[PDB]
């Protein structure tokens, strides 16, 4: 059931539209829960998690395509033309299909939302992230993101094991596909807003432009403190919830 992996992030706090969010790869909602409560011009704050990360799921890892009908199916519930897009990472890319399906169905959403992504997307840490968009073996590479992430002192002793594992499984199953992930060239006739950071190589930075070429009306760059993974966290997250609020919410 599709929509009973529609969370709700945060009750009407403004007097402006909700936000629905798409998930970045892994599937998981949480990065979106510190943003949401900073918001203070939305209504209702909703994030789709993606199938088979919860308890009681048995973990499934579709492809992109399904994957996104998924989020349409469970964002159904919420109003197309009452609320924005939006997406933090892989999920901007979801987010924009999403917004594309609306459309061709003659739903206008209220805009598109796009946190720090461009639209085409330790040393051995690293490494792995690289080779999965010297060579090593599948499961020696998800052990070094395991070990990485069980370091932390907040996962492991907040965080349940079994819903890290079944987050690293659909990461790296959505990071090997991800290359494969393009935005069909059309135009929306809906507002994008991309909030950047600005700590990207020149390389990267000079890709963000290249959302110019999926709108067909009014496109707003607005930079975030923080980087790709800081600016959903203290102390970044206040800003990045306040300018939101300025550029399309409603308090």
């Amino acid at each position: 059931d599709p929509t009973a992996k529609l969370v709700r992030l945060n009750p009407r706090g403004g007097d402006g539209p909700g936000i629905v969010f798409a998930p970045p790869a892994g599937g998981t909602v949480l990065g979106y829960i510190e943003l949401a409560r900073h918001l203070k011009g939305f209504g209702e704050i909703h994030g789709v998690e993606a199938p088979g990360l919860g308890a009681g799921e048995t973990p499934v890892y579709p492809s992109f395509e399904e994957m996104v009908q998924f989020c349409s199916d469970s964002a159904a519930g919420v109003a197309g033309d009452g609320v924005y897009i939006g997406g933090h990472a892989l999920g901007g890319h979801i987010a924009f299909y999403l917004a594309t399906m609306l459309l061709d169905r003659g739903i206008r959403p209220k805009g598109l939302i796009i946190l720090d992504t461009p639209p085409r997307l330790t040393e051995e840490e690293t490494k792995v992230f690289i080779l999965a968009m010297k060579d090593l073996p599948y499961e020696e590479a998800k052990q070094l993101l395991l070990d990485r992430a069980k370091n932390d002192p907040r996962v492991s002793a907040f965080l349940s094991e079994d819903y890290l594992d079944r987050f690293l499984r659909l990461q790296m199953h959505q990071l090997m596909y991800s290359r494969d992930v393009v935005l069909p060239q059309r135009k929306l006739d809906i507002p994008i807003h991309v909030f950047r950071t600005k700590n990207h190589a020149p390389e990267v930075a000079r890709l963000f432009s290249a959302w110019e070429n999926y709108a067909a009306g009014e496109v707003t760059f607005v930079d975030i403190p923080g980087d790709h993974a800081t600016m959903l966290r203290a102390p970044h997250v206040s800003e990045v919830a306040q300018l939101l609020d300025r550029h399309c919410g409603l308090p």
